[PDB]
């Protein structure tokens, strides 16, 4: 029973997280760990279901939350997981601004690990043909947040982002297992160490720049040096600006 797993907890609601799911924090239970409960209704039920199976798969290879219980009915999905203790990379960077180089070094190592998983292990497709079709549909359904674009595209109609993006194509993918939202909010640090990642709903085979682009974008809030250091430590000396720009533009749609 979900009820059995939830008994005796205090409940909070967190406005946070990748999809439009409702996120609950369960805490304050004596002799019991903190948990998270994601609830997806309607279309969002699919997003939560997507995360569940990706968590179930990727846990063999990388440190992620542990699934405690999952339920799917036609219109609803409930995903109960353990909490990874600690703070986000973003939080720790703000708290220890002097540790930026160490934080990025750890992020590169972690990303290198993820990208070293042989793609023959991965039953999920997250390639650009798949994501572009997802983006087209989100745009057409009116779901794109046009207020949240990067500075380069501030005030751009979503249609212009779409058109301009297609001028970069095509390129041959350098396919690896990707996280899909490798941002500073989704990597968790605890006592100095990067100990896990969260929000794995977009995990699948894709170009390595899917992850590199999003993290590089985040680091741009802090330091051009930290952005360059990410590529350097990851093992890339000449960043592919076309692939970088493509993936930044694609993320505008999500
Ligand atoms: N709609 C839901 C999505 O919203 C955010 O994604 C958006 C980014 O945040 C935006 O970028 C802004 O925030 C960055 C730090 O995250 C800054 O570096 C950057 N300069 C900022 O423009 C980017 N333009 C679009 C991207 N879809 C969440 O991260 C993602 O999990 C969630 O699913
Ligand atoms: C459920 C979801 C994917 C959104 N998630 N979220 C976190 C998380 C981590 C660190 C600080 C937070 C602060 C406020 C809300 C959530 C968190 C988190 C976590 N640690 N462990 C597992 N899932 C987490
Ligand atoms: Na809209």
């Amino acid at each position: 029973n979900l009820d059995a797993d939830l008994y005796g907890y205090r409940w909070a609601r967190d406005n946070v997280g990748q999809s439009g799911a409702t996120i609950y924090r369960l805490y304050g239970k004596p002799n019991a760990p903190e948990l998270f409960l994601k609830h997806g209704k309607g279309s969002v039920a699919n997003d939560v279901t997507d995360e569940m199976v990706r968590l179930n798969w990727l846990t063999a290879f990388m440190p992620l939350p542990t699934i405690k219980h999952f339920i799917r009915t036609p219109d609803d999905a409930w995903l109960l997981t353990t909490a990874i203790p600690g703070k986000t990379a973003f939080q720790v960077l703000e708290e220890y601004p002097d540790s930026g180089e160490n934080i990025v070094d750890a992020l590169a190592v972690f990303l290198r690990r993820l990208h070293s998983i042989p793609v023959c292990n991965c039953p999920f497709n997250s390639d650009r043909v798949f994501r572009l079709a997802q983006a087209q549909s989100r745009m057409n359904n009116g779901l794109v947040d046009a207020s949240d674009f990067d500075d380069e595209r501030n005030g751009w109609p979503v249609e212009q982002v779409w058109k301009e993006m297609h001028k970069l194509l095509p390129f041959s993918p350098d396919s690896v297992v990707t996280h899909g939202d490798f941002s500073l909010d989704n990597l968790i640090f605890d006592e100095g160490k990067l100990i896990g990642c969260i929000d794995v709903g977009r995990v699948g085979i894709a170009d390595r720049y899917q992850d590199l682009a999003i993290l590089w974008n985040c680091l741009g809030e802090f330091s051009p040096s930290l952005q360059k250091r990410l590529f350097q430590k990851y093992g890339i000396d000449n960043p592919d600006m076309n692939k970088l720009q493509f993936h930044l533009m694609l993320d505008e749609f999500f």
